[PDB]
């Protein structure tokens, strides 16, 4: 079972002995520090508050366990047993911490305070940064949600340009990342973050996470369709690819079905198998049940363009009202290999140049969407900005000589709307001067309880694109 | 509770309708496909077997839960309820699967079979690839362990060259990755994978994972020392950095202590604060309890060299038998910013050029060590290579025309030692000809039971570098 006393960076176990004597308050904050990604989607803190921080998180057993582990880990007795015992005895193991945060789903420019953390009992001055490690992992859902939204911006731009509307946008980027992430827990968190922006996912783990921690009016937040993988095509044998295709599209004759078509020769599969031998089984399909052809190898752009040219010559193509080519409604393509924010851009631009509507194509992304991201991408960072020692408040910060980008904010922080309606973070307690109206941060956690929460429906609304709002 | 019926890629829910009819066997394998990183450390499967796959993993409630979710998720009834019910009824919810694997810790060249998976009951042909998603996540501890070991190889080469030995090698790369990974679970898995090669970690989650799933003779597999962060320095106030330093080294006077020294001006801190104002508190320290100065910003190579240059002028430097400069034993440096396999190499080579021994330095790595890695790095991949349909075995594979690198292996596989003592994977069941000694894959899982386990001690022994052998 999870033990918050064993869920911190080792060195933090020794920090209670390093702060100035008579420190009664440590106040810290999280930002995506300014340094391609000008704004960030704030998402994921609510998961962490509920799963890890709320309620009785300290017990006699957990304290003894941590004591025993750290004794060996440090080869010395440095663990603050008395400190954790105080929390157990005084607060029935509930953390005397207050956390204020921007609403989940909010889209906020870089370099703004997103959440703050401080102890509510002077004895627990050390607790604020103990939980840095747990809270900082919010970088991951933030970064997934943000990068996923940036890809939605690209898709919206090109879909609107080539078709004149945004129909189906929320299904244009499917999550294929389940196998390509580092753990089951990561799969659920990352998939949930993608679902802030889109509705298509194969990472089933995200559904239960959203249901438990956020909630939606709909039964599920995300959807999928039947689809083949290489094993279900190749199992039929090298000479029986056509047989596999026929079996699969006949089994799934009245729902959409994706079929990976590159097992041996994608171009042959498209031109001869789909385009000639099985063509009669494709042109009979409903608009609600298209065949989705899935290439999965080769240069992503070149392959998509060639697949489209092949299909364009075997199937009846129309020209939509914007002048772009459109496959018949029973036939679509999905590119789910080598897709990341950069290649996504390359492919839609290349399609546009060849006069193919973005209506024709959908994308899937795996490692690119959920794994190939780090804390450095948005410079997600947690720092102390204010302490009280001997009853006097001190504005504190770091400001390394060789890297001005790592300079942290000073003092008590608040988030405000500017006269032009933008965000500003006030430092040094200046929010108190009341020149900038009310603090936009909300208290979300206080003394062991979650004090404010958001449904996944609210989060999605907050995270909408301006082009969707317009 | 974790529900294995909800722990697969969505489309796999539909695959039981797609395989050829009359298929009684689906046999699949995992490899780090050949395409840098020429050999891989096999580690992490045992975690997955015990946590997720063993024992009674199917119940009536879990089947109903999956049925309910998939109904909404697909807006359709596709779901092999009968198939899952069969496992529940016939096998008390234990998976009729056999997995054979190379021993954990083994170091194997790219392009070799590392483990195979197959159903043991003809009714469960669909189950082999159901569990692909969960098993393929082994890519992560494999890749962390492999990338960590490659960094150890660089450190070993340079330490040996500049010092004449490998003393302290196992503490030269510390895991600072806890806050920089995507989840608590990842933290533990990745930290454990790093401990295959090294003994220094701040990612505490790794200790409990190793204790629970692998085990060590020693109480713990990993260690740390007291150390400062920016908060414990900056809280003293901008004008009181020296007071913070003095307080911290005095609190931790008889153990090693790392102190981040770049809050305001790393160069001033080293030259004026440590090098003058507080020098008397440093030169009195034990060899078993040095001050470890930690820069944490600026160009990693440039900052390390300038820090050594400064300290070398304030503290007595010796020249070792190899001709390299060595700080006094009470004083060391750790660089834990911007360290990955590339920059690590750059720093030790830069030090060597400036005649500084690698004895002087240790490294810490966070995102570089545990997060900035993907399944693409070693091409970790799971593919079906053999099926039995209508009582006949068929060797199956993919071979996409535009990417020969994605061609997969054919038929039943086995791993063998070559006459020269290397590795070879035999395809098409050719291992049965018995020309190549015994198969190195062992049955590790069969019908819900873990059948062969390794301790963390054995794994570490298997993963040793040639240089230390
Ligand atoms: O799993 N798939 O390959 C998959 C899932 C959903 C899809 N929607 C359109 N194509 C798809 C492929
Ligand atoms: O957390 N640290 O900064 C840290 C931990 C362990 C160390 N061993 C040597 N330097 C260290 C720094």
């Amino acid at each position: 079972e999870f033990n918050i006393l064993l869920a911190t960076d080792s060195y933090k176990v020794t920090h209670y002995k390093q702060y100035p004597p008579n420190t009664s308050k440590v106040y810290s904050y999280f930002e995506c520090r300014e340094k391609k990604y000008e704004e960030t989607v704030f998402y994921g803190l609510q998961y962490i508050l509920n799963k890890y921080l709320k309620g009785k998180v300290v017990t006699k057993e957990k304290i003894q366990e941590a004591k025993d582990v750290y004794k060996e880990h440090f080869q010395d007795d440095v663990f603050n047993e008395k400190g954790w015992n105080y929390i157990l005895e005084k607060y029935d193991g509930h953390l005397p911490i207050e956390i204020k945060a921007v609403p989940e789903g909010f889209v906020i420019p870089r370099g703004n305070v997103l959440f703050t953390v401080e102890n509510t009992d002077p004895e627990c001055y050390w607790l604020t940064n103990w939980i840095e490690t747990i809270l900082v992992q919010s970088w991951y859902p933030i970064t997934v949600a943000t990068n996923s939204r940036e890809q939605k911006k690209i898709l919206a731009k090109y879909l609107l340009e080539t078709s004149g509307n945004l129909d189906g946008l929320e299904y244009k980027l499917h999550d294929f990342g389940y196998r390509g992430v580092s753990s089951q827990e990561t799969a659920g968190i990352g998939a949930s973050a993608h679902l802030v922006n889109f509705k298509g996912t194969d990472t089933v783990a995200g559904l239960a996470l959203i249901k438990k921690y956020y909630g939606t009016k709909d039964p599920v937040p995300g959807y999928s369709v039947p689809a083949a993988e290489h094993s279900t095509i190749t199992a039929w044998g090298k000479d029986h690819e056509k047989d596999a295709f026929e079996h699969i599209v006949t089994q799934f004759s009245s729902v959409p079905v994706s079929v990976v078509s590159d097992s041996y020769d994608i171009y042959n599969a498209c031109e001869k198998i789909w385009g000639e031998d099985l063509r009669h089984l494709i042109v009979s399909r409903s608009t609600q049940a298209p065949l989705i052809i899935r290439p999965d190898s080769g240069n992503p752009l070149d392959t998509v363009l060639k697949v489209l040219e092949i299909l364009g010559k075997k199937f009846p193509v129309t020209e939509n009202s914007k002048g772009y080519k459109l496959l018949p409604p029973y036939l679509r393509v999905i590119q789910g290999d080598g897709v990341d924010i950069n290649t996504l851009q390359e492919i839609v631009e290349g399609m546009k140049q060849k006069m193919w509507s973005i209506e024709n194509i959908a994308f899937g992304s795996g490692g690119g969407l959920l794994q190939k991201l780090t804390r450095d991408l948005l410079n997600c960072s947690f720092k102390c900005s204010y302490v009280v020692t001997n009853g006097l408040g001190i504005n504190v910060f770091k400001d390394p000589v060789a890297d001005p980008n790592k300079r942290s904010k000073k003092g008590r922080l608040s988030l405000h709307r500017t006269p032009a309606g933008n965000f500003v973070t006030l430092e040094e307690g200046k929010g108190d001067l009341e020149e900038y109206g009310q603090d936009l941060l909300h208290t979300v956690f206080k003394n062991g309880k979650v004090t404010k929460s958001y449904s996944f429906d609210e989060i999605r609304k907050n995270a909408q694109l301006n082009i969707e709002l317009e």
